[PDB]
């Protein structure tokens, strides 16, 4: 017998979801991490002291790196005490932010396709998700991309009420691929300054930006420092998800909400990936200037990856979105239980290529919009996206 | 502001505590290695780039089919890995995981005073009710003042009881006292919990360490309680390493179903890395059971003559020892010392401003145990220190000179 606040809680996405089947659904990535992330681990794990329990809002020298990395993108000396939180990835940082900061009857808006978990999530906490969808806007005429979609800026002021607590924020986006434009941030700020409300900022993708687009902060406009909470993820930042560490950034007077209910939840993170995570960072904040740095060669390898996705899925008769940023891209597939749910299982058995139906990020009401879409993740090996070639080639 | 489920519950014993010179028998930070392997096992992992990806969201397969296979042994009952299980953020997570998924608002927790800290802050954050218990000490033997001279009043017990009660939260063996709860002790609180219906969310973190003397046994094993016990591990206390951070619930399907809900929009999947490592531990140290050389064995055996140890320095400064069952915990009672706190003018318990005195002048920290009691509890144990012994030869060398320089 679940208790109430996990009252229809309980079904979930990627519970729902043959070893011949080329996979290109999960964001799972088959790219090998970079090889001092690996042997940092190895490192921390022969030290006895890596083995035991560490800071509990975060490992000193970990928060430190943050500290200094982000205190450079932000143009401010960052706390490493006060002003960021370690948590479990940056679903760990969402569940932080809401349970210390979102009462029942509160209002949270979510702007749809959403990541899966802000959902369920807004609704443990008692709060009611206010749903508002991206939309498309007419193309350049020449190819489809991430920033053919945007919100309409009346529309999300009507979203905004007395009862509204916060605004969840996610770019780059999953699972639309779209890096917000500063005027885009611009429209939200506006809205927050003037609500008084907060800013939840998933920015776990934050390095993965292609050519023609940069990476804004919303933190960093004026006045959204002192009502932003910005999400970071080791899971993204160095390609390796099963690490499990994510941070949140902001102003004092939040982040001890967060802390207040990590110290009464799980408390402390693993120590001797949290000493390798602050290794991997240095070597990588002293090189931010050369290509070698993995912040820098990491999207230049994906953006490549991307556009080989685009002229495979182009080969095909699948239209796709061109993504701004992160890993996956989104393929129209109408010109060839929800219509994207009934073709990923038509196109797993039938042609051995799984995906995920972009409907799964839609309430109930926004679904018949989005469900003749479907998503493929990109951080993949060479190897992989030539098994993925192969499939394409022999499809008709 | 917090959210109004966090009102109250910023502070922590922990925060709270915070020097090189100082030695520390405080927090449970063990400063023996851990087992070799255990390191090595972590070092392998780190170098196949699958076992860096994300892993099964309840538990690496790996990792829940050994706990299935050990568990069900001490259980002697096949335990499902994948409904039976869930692996989370260490025993505070496995907690939270209970609390969550199963205590509404309103409800009522049974709590035993002394607490694991955690407690009451988790049961509060739920919107419930905290019905607190102390542990009452009886007549001693005459020769040694032991854990096992504390326990419970049956009939006071029952009296917490209601049809508010949704459950009680069972340590075994306890933090802070070291006590091994015994078979009848158990039977008191399985009789109650099948005669209201309620659950028992049953701490055993410290379940291979108890001493000669003693047995641990499991409340979920007992008639009629398998149905309504979660029964919490760690692997920081299994395989001495309190940095990995993983824990486990095991009970019925139809309860970790619950607690499987709030782990899937928490946090989701702990490291990958840390359960593949500690999947392989536990196989080497599963596949010699039987052996002094298991670390399921060794670890008591070593912490056995450590625990005496700390007697015996405790006894020399006039501290008296409670010599504990099980654990790796030890309290002194401090106040046959009548120590010189005159001019520590805060309105702290008497063991909080002992522990900064003895910091100060003797350069040994320990653990005040009213950190462990609630507010009306606190001045029925405010002379009591609690020490920590999962501590190298060294460090037990360091604490010794300064009880022999003490006067
Ligand atoms: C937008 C978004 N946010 C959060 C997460 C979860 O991050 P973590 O693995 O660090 O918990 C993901 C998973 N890839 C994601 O796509
Ligand atoms: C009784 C008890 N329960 C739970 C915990 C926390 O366990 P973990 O470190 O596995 O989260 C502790 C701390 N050692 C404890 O003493
Ligand atoms: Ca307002
Ligand atoms: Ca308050
Ligand atoms: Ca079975
Ligand atoms: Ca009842």
């Amino acid at each position: 017998a679940n208790a109430k606040r996990i009252e229809g809680l309980d079904s979930n996405v990627w519970v729902e979801f043959d070893p011949s089947v080329v996979n290109l659904g999960q964001g799972f990535p088959d790219i090998s991490p970079p090889s001092y992330v690996k042997e940092e681990l190895s490192k921390a794990a022969f030290i006895d002291n890596m083995n035991q329990y560490t800071r509990g809002f975060g490992h000193p020298a970990l928060v430190k790196a943050l500290s200094c990395l982000y205190g450079k993108i932000y143009q401010r000396q960052i706390d490493p005490n006060e002003e960021i939180l370690v948590a479990v990835g940056a679903y760990g940082s969402l569940f932080n932010s809401i349970q210390g900061l979102v009462d029942p009857g509160d209002e949270v808006i979510i702007m749809v396709p959403f990541y899966d978990c802000y959902e369920p999530m807004v609704r443990m906490a008692g709060a009611v998700p206010v749903f508002i969808p991206l939309r498309s806007k007419p193309t350049d005429g020449m190819k489809w991309t991430s920033s053919d979609w945007t919100f309409d800026p009346r529309e999300l002021e009507s979203k905004f009420s007395s009862k509204t607590k916060a605004i969840i924020l996610n770019t780059p986006h999953n699972p639309l691929g779209k890096v917000y434009t500063r005027q885009e941030l611009q429209v939200i700020a506006d809205l927050c300054v003037k609500h008084d409300t907060l800013c939840i900022s998933d920015e776990v993708y934050e390095w993965l930006v292609y050519t023609g687009h940069t990476h804004v902060k919303i933190a960093t406009l004026p006045g959204m420092w002192e009502r932003t909470i910005t999400i970071g993820s080791a899971g993204k930042t160095f390609s390796v998800t099963g690490w499990k560490l994510g941070w949140s950034i902001g102003p004092a007077h939040l982040i001890k909400h967060l802390q207040t209910v990590q110290q009464n939840s799980f408390y402390t993170c693993a120590t001797p990936l949290q000493a390798a995570l602050a290794e991997a960072f240095w070597i990588d904040i002293k090189r931010m200037d050369d290509p070698e740095c993995y912040f820098n060669s990491l999207p230049k390898e994906l953006e490549v990856k991307r556009d080989r996705m685009v002229r495979l899925l182009n080969s095909v008769g699948l239209k796709p979105i061109v993504p701004d940023g992160g890993y996956f891209i989104i393929a129209d597939v109408s010109s060839l239980e929800p219509y994207d749910y009934k073709f990923v299982k038509w196109m797993t058995k039938h042609k051995k290529l799984t995906a995920i139906p972009v409907s799964a990020f839609c309430d109930s009401k926004s679904k018949p919009h989005f469900e003749k879409l479907v998503r493929f993740c990109f951080i993949k090996k060479d190897s992989t996206l030539d098994a993925a070639e192969e499939i394409f080639r022999a499809w008709n």
